[PDB]
DNA sequence: GGTAAGCA
DNA sequence: TGCTTACC
């Protein structure tokens, strides 16, 4: 199977080489035969034999147009004659571009700066991460002795562990008598045996969580100052950071560098992405965190690292386990998209979907429309269309309710209304759908282009499905699941993608009108569950109702909502469907995007409230869950008002811990371009005075300290309490909390 | 990706 | 307001 691929210049022409894996040996695969190109759109075709001889400039040496040929593709469905001018370098496109834009000529010019590897395993049809092979994995974690005022760096390396299927081991320069541990003279000696392990072991993929941006680049500073050669790459060679984004990963040749924190990060929505909460929230179990002020310690004395070297066991073999489980959704996604795993496991979804269309539109010979200009670019992301209906809530406590979503609502109107650019407001088109309230026309005649891929997407996911019912080996099944979850996961995709401001096949009209239909099929269910089957609608957001008969039996009231979904679907169009989701025997709603239901088994599902939220003490969420339990279940509001007031005394008599006193919320700026300073920004301006890394990304922790004056410069960092000002935790947090529930039974603050 | 509730 | 985070 593919692994990656990339180009060297051998002697000024470009070589594609594929970084394969076939039967257990790894083999590089060259090829010189492949040539770089654009497209070119000229008013006049006569004129070919101007444009044929224009020339550029790299590095001082000239730069020609090697070949031309014309080509008939499409664009946007319609029929284009276009020539392809094809080059020598893939380098030497940025220069031809501009000076065959300037010919007057030539209208447009496209696909030009798609890299040269990507065009390889496009043009060539070729798939990353296809058939059976056995992939090595192999995870890794290191350990700094950091001081608070050391800069990036100048801490030795003390450990590093590395984790597998069969053994899990750490490798330290101290005498820590352990079986998985391993003494060694010196840092210097530790890292030769971790790069001796790794030529052992043979990976195929090398994980982490927080390579990218940790271990790898420290590394490299450790291996400068003590002047080794980190040969990790197949070819010998070093870990290379490239850049991606605006982000810069890390590469490693003829293997596999897997960072599970990019992954992650979109995969789930955590409150915090520090290794130990991951793995606890995936799998259940506990790990904890040993600080680099315990462990700094640890290293002087000398006397406490039987523990140190636990933790440093247990980084290296949670990495592996979460790795193990994110990896085949990630490399389905790379076989799906068809590009290098390295690559997917770094890229937002809307790129993701951006390349899986620059595949299906080489498949189906379509010409890429261009990536947006500065200015248009600006002037889209100042460009906006109203998106779902939200109902204000009939708000208070109601028995036996009912919620009934779409399945799949946007990529269903999507599909059965043919939305796409290539479709939208074409001339003398016979059938079309128009938008609700804003009218764009959808031509229906011939399926569009995004429409047909869904199509397919849909099509195959839903033979899956039915595959994995009648399917008997369940190794298949499970890999079955993992297809159908990618599939899923772009065909969510496409309404974002469609609006995403830096997208090719950008379309704010298509957007604007799946929202559309959207609001449109809600509001009929809503207005048909009623005025026909007398139910009261309680609560809608966008994909799904709430309902009940208020009053009526349970099983009534479930009886006639299946007969509800079994009506509405033959009034609906193509692939809009509804369905019974579940039943909850009471439910409470407090306002827009926040409310609380509990099912007949007794569990609580809490959207919106405090209770899942960041910025909001644990002490607030924990009061407010026991307040919402001690309703839904049953009228105890007796004692829930008892629970709340013990709260008070336990929280005015300094009784109650910490963390359960800390607030979390995220830095989404540099610290120099914030405009206002808040309580979480001041005390991240203070450590970065200390030196201290503080990113964008990062979630800080501040408890409130008992003092007099401005909120933002009395809070601590909640990593390291003060072995609290109790007005705060009250009267700003736990009060205001718990009477959002309340407020609708009339209580003030008593 | 738009809709929406909160804190000083 | 500026700001943050959740909801679908």
């Amino acid at each position: 199977m593919i692994l990656d691929v990339d180009y060297i210049t051998e002697e000024g022409k470009p070589v594609i080489r594929l970084f394969k894996k076939e039967n257990g040996k790894f083999k590089i695969e060259h090829d010189r035969t492949f040539r770089p190109y654009i497209y070119a759109l000229l008013r006049d075709d006569s004129k070919i034999e101007e444009v044929k001889k224009i020339t550029g400039e790299r590095h001082g040496k000239i730069v020609r147009i090697v070949d031309v040929e014309k080509v008939e593709k499409k664009f946007l469905g319609k029929p284009i004659t276009v020539w392809k001018l094809y080059l020598e370098h893939p380098q030497d496109q940025p220069t031809i571009r501009e000076k065959v834009r300037e010919h007057p000529a030539v209208v447009d010019i496209f696909e030009y700066d798609i890299p040269f590897a990507k065009r390889y395993l496009i043009d060539k049809g070729l798939i990353p991460m296809e058939g059976e092979e056995e992939l090595k994995i192999l995870a890794f974690a290191i350990a700094t002795l950091y001081h608070e005022g050391e800069e990036f760096g100048k801490g030795p390396i003390i450990m590093i562990s590395y984790a597998d299927e069969n053994e899990a081991k750490v490798i330290t320069w101290k005498n820590i008598d352990l079986p998985y541990v391993e003494v060694v003279s010196s840092e210097r000696e530790m890292i030769k045996r971790f790069l001796r392990i790794i030529r052992e072991k043979d990976p195929d993929i090398i994980v982490t969580y927080n390579g990218d941006s940790f271990d790898f680049p420290y590394l490299a500073k450790r291996a400068e100052k003590l002047g080794i050669k980190l040969t990790i790459g197949r070819d010998g060679s070093e870990p290379k950071m490239q850049r991606i984004g605006d982000m810069t990963a890390v590469e490693v040749k003829g293997r596999i560098h897997f960072d599970l924190y990019h992954v992650i990060t979109r995969t789930i929505n955590l409150p915090t992405y520090t290794l130990e909460a991951v793995y606890e929230a995936i799998f259940g179990k506990p790990k904890e965190k040993v600080y680099a002020d315990e462990i700094a310690k640890a290293w002087e004395s000398g006397e406490n690292l039987e523990r140190v070297a636990k933790y440093s066991m247990e980084d290296a073999k949670a990495t592996y386990e979460l790795g193990k489980e994110f990896l085949p959704m990630e490399i389905q996604l790379s076989r799906l998209i068809g590009q290098p795993l390295w690559d997917v496991s770094r890229s937002s979804t809307g790129n993701l979907v951006e390349w899986f269309l620059l595949r299906k539109a080489y498949e189906r010979n379509e010409v890429a429309p261009n990536k947006p200009s500065e200015e248009e670019y600006q002037r889209r992301l100042r460009e906006s269309y109203t998106g779902g209906f939200v109902k204000e809530p009939e708000k208070g406590l109601w028995d036996d309710i009912v919620y009934l979503d779409f399945i799949a609502l946007y990529p269903s109107i999507i599909i059965t209304h043919n939305v796409s650019p290539d479709t939208l407001n074409l001339e003398g088109c016979k059938n079309y759908d128009i938008a609700p309230q804003v009218g764009h026309k959808f031509c229906k005649d011939i399926p569009g282009f995004i429409p047909s891929l869904l199509g397919h997407l849909l099509e195959e996911r839903q033979k899956i499905k039915t595959k994995m019912k009648e399917t008997q080996d369940p190794i298949e099944k499970i890999l079955l699941d993992y297809r159908q979850k990618a599939i899923k996961l772009l065909a969510n995709s496409f309404y974002g993608y469609y609006g995403y401001a830096k997208a090719r096949w950008y379309c704010k009209e298509c957007a604007e009108s799946v929202t559309a239909w959207g609001r449109k099929y809600i509001e009929l269910v809503w207005k048909e569950l009623e005025e026909k089957f007398g139910f009261k609608v309680l609560y809608i957001d966008t994909d799904g109702l709430h309902a009940t008969i208020p009053g009526g039996e349970s099983e009534e009231i479930k009886k006639k909502a299946l007969e509800f979904v079994k009506y509405i679907n033959s009034k609906l169009p193509g692939l809009l469907e509804l369905e019974y989701e579940g039943f909850y025997k009471r439910g409470f709603f407090v306002t827009k995007k926040r409310y609380a239901v509990i099912d007949e088994e007794g569990k609580v599902i809490t959207r919106g409230l405090e209770i899942v939220r960041r910025d909001w003490s644990e002490i607030a969420k924990e009061t407010q869950a026991r307040v919402l339990e001690t309703i839904l279940k049953h009228g105890d509001v007796e004692e829930a008002v008892r629970i709340v007031k013990e709260v008070i005394q336990k929280l005015a008599n300094y009784e109650i811990p910490p963390e359960k006193l800390a607030i979390y919320e995220q830095i989404t700026r540099p610290l120099h371009e914030y405009k206002a300073i808040g309580p979480h920004v001041a005390v991240a301006k203070k450590l970065a005075a200390k030196g201290v890394k503080i990113k964008p990304g990062m979630v800080i922790g501040y408890i409130v300290l008992r003092g007099d004056g401005p909120i933002s410069n009395r809070a601590i960092l909640a990593e390291e309490y003060d072995p609290y000002d109790a007005e705060y935790y009250i009267e700003n947090q736990v009060l205001p909390a718990v009477l959002r529930i309340l407020e609708g039974f009339g209580y003030r603050k008593e």
